[PDB]
């Protein structure tokens, strides 16, 4: 019996190659690897997820879940041709528990709509990232850094419980009590490798007080060293109420952007040392806002935008290779900063973003060894993106950003951030001391390797 016949038993919506539904379902954030699946199935019930998992095993196809489809390597199209893509768009269950300070979120949510629901429900939030069309699922299962993460932790740090459909078909629950091993794995390594998460339960945080958004911007190739060095010096001492990111690109633009959980009249003592050592005359934007306005501004909407825009943020696409790396305190040496900028200036149509972690952050304050997310001792991460619009430049752009990664590598660590997924990183760079444990759990929960992609947790232990 065929896959059409098998999935038809479950009754979920499907799309199969050659139809227009299948064509539009192929949309992904990165258009570089246009993998062609066997089929798309759109579950709205746990039963139907169980059907897809059963049918893929019977027909002998691969199977990956897809949330918001932002995977930098197109792994939610399978990372290879011929997979069954289980698009979880139909799982939008929401509920807020004010007394418990928790919320239930279905694995189909995007960050934009999720922020709106949590704001309307109780002026709360989770510390998610700032791209509104990103799915909560991949985001949360790989970490998740946003502009309140230095106060409230990573998204993954706020997973209190998940429910997933495992490889043998059973609905499972994982939290600090039930199935602690699976619960460890999904907080940092949950993408695909252990089954299809159907819902999350998050710890939520009060954001009803005013907050303050700041951004200091320059357009001058000559002040890049000075601005980045000042960012590093300042970043070592930033209190947890601030989450900031630095930006830089080969056209000469650079900026510091951040969110302060506090009143604007308190902000300037906290950014004084950065501005004092950066170059003179930054473009200066400092703005007191409420939380749902902050979400809008962090995605370039005017703060007077209707909050309901967060339900209809247009999905945009790009074609790119991305890499990442972690840098430890006190940061790059001065020689490293010049090597980085010189390497950046050998090319174009790229950008570079530095998310601040640091010893004051809730991220670095987790006890190590309790989550699959290991990067608990860095000053900042580097996101390295090189784009193209014509495949002629694919090889030169891919070589450019890989040269850049190797230059920075001399002055930094070998660890990378798994939500900036990179097929050329060894898994030890993402999972390190916890990878043995991850493989043990993979053996236990999917011995047949039903759920795999080019960088799924393997079944063989390193010797
Ligand atoms: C496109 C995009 C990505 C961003 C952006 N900004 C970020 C930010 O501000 N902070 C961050 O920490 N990261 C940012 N990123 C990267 C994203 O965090 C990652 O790209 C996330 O992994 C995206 O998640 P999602 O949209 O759900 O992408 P998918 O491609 O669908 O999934 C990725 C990965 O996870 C597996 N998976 C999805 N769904 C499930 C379920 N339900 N159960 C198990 N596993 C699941 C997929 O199979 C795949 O392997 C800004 C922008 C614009
Ligand atoms: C699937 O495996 C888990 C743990 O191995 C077990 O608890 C569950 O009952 C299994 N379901 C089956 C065999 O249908």
């Amino acid at each position: 019996t065929t896959l059409k016949q098998c999935l038809a038993k479950g009754g979920a919506r499907t799309a199969f190659p050659g139809t227009s539904e299948y064509s539009t379902a192929r949309l992904a954030y990165n258009l570089r690897e246009r993998y062609a699946p066997s089929a798309f199935v759109f579950p709205t019930t746990v039963a139907q997820v169980q059907n897809a998992v059963f049918c893929a095993k019977q027909v002998g196809v691969g199977i990956v879940p897809r949330g918001g489809g932002h995977s930098y390597e197109d792994y939610s199209l399978g990372g290879r041709d011929g997979v069954l893509v289980v698009d979880m768009e139909g799982f939008k269950q929401f509920s807020y528990n004010k007394a418990a300070k928790t919320a239930v979120v279905g694995a189909g949510f995007r960050l934009g709509p999720l922020y709106l629901a949590l704001w309307n429900a109780g002026k709360v939030t989770i510390p998610a990232g700032n791209c509104p069309t990103v799915g909560i699922a991949g985001h949360a299962l790989g970490g998740g850094w946003g502009f309140s993460s230095r106060k409230f932790g990573l998204v993954t740090d706020n997973i209190l419980e998940v429910q997933l459909v495992a490889a043998n078909g059973t609905v499972v629950t994982a939290n600090a009590q039930k199935n602690k091993d699976l619960y460890f794995a999904i907080r940092g390594a949950g993408a695909t490798s252990y089954g299809i998460v159907t819902q999350f339960t998050f710890r939520v945080h009060d954001v009803s007080a005013p907050v303050t958004h700041f951004k200091y911007r320059w357009n001058d190739k000559a002040v890049l060293f000075k601005n980045f060095k000042s960012f590093q010096s300042w970043g070592l001492n930033v209190p947890a109420e601030i989450s900031a990111a630095f930006y830089m690109d080969p056209s000469g633009v650079s900026w510091l952007e951040g969110t302060y959980l506090g009143k604007k009249t308190s902000l300037l003592p906290l950014v004084k040392t950065f501005l004092a050592s950066a170059a003179p005359n930054p473009t200066r934007v400092e703005e007191e806002l409420n939380w749902i306005q902050l979400i809008l501004v962090n995605w370039n909407y005017p703060s007077n935008t209707n909050p309901n825009q967060l339900n209809n943020v247009p999905f945009t696409t790009n074609t790119f290779k991305a890499k990442s790396i972690y840098v430890n305190g006190p940061g790059l040496s001065d020689a490293g900063i010049n090597a980085m900028i010189n390497a950046m200036n050998t090319g174009s149509n790229a950008y570079f973003i530095y998310n601040l972690y640091g010893s004051q952050s809730a991220i670095n304050k987790v006890v190590p060894g309790e989550t699959a997310f290991i990067h608990r001792n860095s000053l900042y991460s580097i996101q390295m993106v090189a784009s193209w619009s014509n495949d002629n430049n694919a090889v030169t752009q891919t070589s450019y950003i890989t040269r850049y990664w190797k230059v920075v590598r001399t002055y930094a660590t070998g660890q990378a951030y798994q939500n900036y997924i990179d097929r050329d990183m060894p898994l030890s760079a993402y999972y390190g001391s916890s990878l043995s444990t991850l493989i043990a759990g993979k053996k236990k929960w999917d011995p047949q390797n039903v759920f795999n992609f080019p960088q799924s947790i393997p079944l063989k232990h390193h010797h």
